[PDB]
C-alpha cells in the first residue's frame, strides 16, 4: 500500500478492551463480523422514523453522556499522548456511564472511539502513536444505552498549530453550525450540502463525497442519509420527531479519499489535512435541538 502522507498505523494493539456482561450490548457486539442485523433489515429503506416521547428521553440521555464522555477526551489531548490511551479513557468513562462503547466492534472495528489525526478524515484506529506539536486529532465518540446511541466529534489542536490549522478546523465548525441553523420542519435533507459546500468552497476547502451525516435512535446507522457536498440526490423531508447527525468533513485540498488496508481509516488521497464536527440533531416545531451540546460552555474545545 502506498500512503498517502506522513501518518503511519503504529501496531500492534493492545488486546482488545472487554466490556463487562452487566453492560446491556448492541446486536453486532457479539455477532463474528460485527454486523447489525437490525441495521440490515432495514438498509435501503427511505423511511425515517418518528421518534416517540420515551424515545426522545433515551436519546436526551446517551446523547447527554455521549458528550460527558467526549469532554474527558478532550482534557486528555496534548502532544506526547497516544490515541490508544484516549481510547483507554474512553472506554472505561463509558463503562462508568453504564453505556456500551458503540464502535467497539461495529463491523469489526477493534477499539471504543475513532481518532482521526492530520489526513484521517475519519474513522481512525486508536494506535500506539504519540500526538505530535502541531497536530489537528478529530475524537468521535458514540454510546449506546438502553437501546439508543448518541454520537458526537469534535477536532481538537494539539499544542500549537500553524494558520493552516485554525482556519480548517474554524471554517469546519462553521460548515456545521450553519447547516443546523437552517434544520427545521420542511426543509429537505438535501438541502444541507449546499450550505455546506457554500462555506467550504468560499475558504478555498473541499467537502467529503463517501461520507455522510445520518439517522441515529435504536439504529447507528438508518435513514436518512445525509451527505454534505451541494446538489446530491439525498432523499426526504425534515420532520418533528426526526433524529440525524450531521457531521462533515473539510479538506486543505482536493475532496478525494480512500481506504487503509486495515478497512477503516479513511484518508485523503493527497495527504492533506483533514477535519471534522459532529452533532445528533432532533428536529422539532420551531428548529432543532442539539442533544449532543457541550452543557458547560457555549463553545467547542478548540475555541478555549
Ligand atoms: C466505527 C464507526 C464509528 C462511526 C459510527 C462514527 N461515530 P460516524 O457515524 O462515522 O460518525
Ligand atoms: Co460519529
Ligand atoms: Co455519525
Ligand atoms: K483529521
Amino acid at each position: 500500500y502506498r500512503y498517502t502522507g506522513k501518518l503511519r498505523p503504529h501496531y500492534p494493539l493492545m488486546p482488545t478492551r472487554p466490556v463487562p456482561s452487566y453492560i446491556q450490548r448492541p446486536d453486532y457486539a457479539d455477532h463474528p463480523l460485527g454486523m447489525s442485523e437490525s441495521e440490515q433489515a432495514l438498509k435501503g429503506t427511505s423511511q425515517i422514523k418518528l421518534l416517540s416521547s420515551e424515545d426522545i428521553e433515551g436519546m436526551r440521555l446517551v446523547c447527554r453522556l455521549a458528550r460527558e464522555v467526549l469532554d474527558v477526551a478532550a482534557g486528555m489531548i496534548k502532544p506526547g499522548v497516544t490515541t490508544e490511551e484516549i481510547d483507554h479513557a474512553v472506554h472505561l468513562a463509558c463503562i462508568a456511564r453504564n453505556c456500551y462503547p458503540s464502535p467497539l466492534n461495529y463491523y469489526n472495528f477493534p477499539k471504543s472511539c475513532c481518532t482521526s489525526v492530520n489526513e484521517v478524515i475519519c474513522h481512525g484506529i486508536p494506535d500506539r502513536r504519540p500526538l505530535q506539536e502541531g497536530d489537528i486529532v478529530n475524537v468521535d465518540i458514540t454510546l449506546y444505552r438502553n437501546g439508543y446511541h448518541g454520537d458526537l466529534n469534535e477536532t481538537f489542536f494539539v499544542g500549537e498549530v500553524d494558520d493552516g490549522a485554525r482556519k480548517l478546523v474554524q471554517t469546519t465548525y462553521e460548515c456545521l453550525m450553519q447547516a443546523i441553523d437552517a434544520v427545521k420542519p420542511g426543509v429537505r435533507y438535501r438541502e444541507l450540502g449546499n450550505i455546506i459546500q457554500k462555506h467550504a468552497q468560499a475558504n478555498g476547502f473541499s467537502v467529503v463525497r463517501s461520507y455522510c451525516g445520518h439517522g441515529i435512535h435504536k439504529l447507528m446507522h438508518t435513514a436518512p442519509n445525509v451527505p454534505h457536498y451541494a446538489k446530491n440526490k439525498a432523499v426526504g423531508v425534515m420532520k418533528s420527531g426526526h433524529v440525524f447527525t450531521i457531521e462533515p468533513m473539510i479538506c486543505e485540498g482536493g475532496w478525494q479519499d480512500e481506504t487503509w488496508p486495515d478497512g477503516w481509516t479513511a484518508v485523503t488521497r493527497d495527504g492533506k489535512r483533514s477535519a471534522q464536527f459532529e452533532h445528533t440533531l432532533l428536529v422539532t416545531d420551531t428548529g432543532c435541538e442539539i442533544l449532543t451540546r457541550r452543557l458547560d460552555s457555549a463553545r467547542p474545545h478548540f475555541m478555549s
